[PDB]
């Protein structure tokens, strides 16, 4: 159980930074476009 | 030792609180 759960959690993670950067970037477009 | 750790968490916390609000206030200004 220990490393099915650690591996769930690794691409957890992994996504969760990628979302963090796809929000900064669109909403950058999102200012500038609006403005 | 429980004490020094969570003053430092509280510190961390405050000090990125001041970086994500500076940068908010810097990209306005820039668009």
């Amino acid at each position: 159980a220990e490393m099915r759960a650690r591996e769930r959690r690794d691409r957890l993670h992994e996504a969760l930074s990628v979302n963090r950067s796809r929000v900064n970037q669109l909403e950058k477009q999102i200012a500038f476009c609006e403005a």
